[PDB]
């Protein structure tokens, strides 16, 4: 779409309301990227079968984050993390969009920050929300712990009412660096926040954290695509704000769809997107 200047997005979004026109919007986004290509031959193959959390959420085969290989006694493939690099606003491979690790996974998460250089991890979701299991905890409750060869030590937690800040060393211990977690914790369990602020915040003072970083941010909430799209969103247009004081959502959603599958999943998901910026704009 064209980028639309802050003083104008108000009413641009105020029109889409009125109008009904969000579901012919998303729509589009949604049919944008059946014509160029794509497989997930990895994602499908017998041997990650049990590394995906979902069945229908792959990790296309073109941006997938791929593991560096090992041969173990089991001969199978051990280059495959169900984890997409994903562009941001212009910073190709800005992010990489990852599923909530299993049990099973969590060695390779910590292996794919290691080897992609990644020091910040984004995680919105509760690890489970009234009884659905979401997320497995993969960093230790206390003190330090070993996943394979990497080893996470808890150094420090922040909590404050709306997001946590855990503060991390990674050591690769077949041979330190930070690492570190903003954990927004109060996403409802069903539809969007009801107040876009405190997400807002959270966005704001996680970039900041991250506004060094050399390599990508990863982020995450459990199947890696709706609250992960929509924070990649929401990143990546303030970005656009402060730099050229206008917002291109329905543009940078259908480029980065050709990433990953289905980021930014429902209808209300971009809706807030919208809504939360006008908010921005606003004060
Ligand atoms: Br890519
Ligand atoms: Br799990
Ligand atoms: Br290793
Ligand atoms: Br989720």
């Amino acid at each position: 779409g064209p980028a639309i200047p802050i003083k104008h997005f108000p009413k641009h979004v105020a029109d889409l309301h009125a109008s009904s026109g969000f579901t012919e919007e998303f729509e589009e986004v949604q049919s944008c990227t059946v014509d160029l290509g794509i497989t997930a031959d990895s994602s499908n193959h017998p041997d990650n079968k049990h590394k995906n959390r979902y069945i229908n959420i792959v990790a296309y085969d073109h941006s997938r984050v791929k593991l560096a290989q090992l041969a173990e006694k089991d001969g199978k493939l051990t280059d495959y993390i169900n984890a997409n690099y994903v562009d941001g606003y212009n910073r190709p491979k800005a992010y990489i969009a990852a599923q909530g690790p299993l049990k099973s996974t969590a060695e390779d998460f910590w292996r794919m920050i290691w080897e992609h250089n990644v020091e910040v991890i984004v995680m919105i979701t509760n690890l489970v929300e009234k009884g659905r299991r979401k997320c497995d905890q993969y960093w230790p409750a206390d003190g330090s712990e070993e996943y394979g060869n990497f080893l996470v030590t808890q150094k420090s937690v922040q909590v404050l009412a709306y997001y946590t800040v855990r503060n991390f060393t990674l050591r690769n211990t077949k041979i330190g660096r930070v690492v570190t977690q903003y954990h927004y914790t109060q996403w409802p369990d069903m539809g969007v926040p009801e107040y876009s602020l405190p997400v807002l915040t959270f966005v704001r003072k996680a970039a900041y954290a991250k506004r060094h970083a050399v390599g990508p941010v990863v982020v995450h909430c459990s199947a890696g695509v709706g609250r992960t799209g929509t924070y990649i969103v929401l990143d990546s247009m303030l970005q656009q704000i402060q730099h050229e004081g206008t917002v291109n959502i329905f543009g940078f959603l259908k480029h980065i769809r050709s990433q990953r599958n289905y980021l930014v999943q429902t209808e209300e998901q971009y809706v807030f997107i919208h809504d939360t910026l006008v908010e921005a704009i606003l004060s």
